[PDB]
């Protein structure tokens, strides 16, 4: 589980 609010985040 990402946060939407980084861009490694899928």
């Amino acid at each position: 589980h990402c946060t939407p609010n980084s861009n490694h985040c899928w």
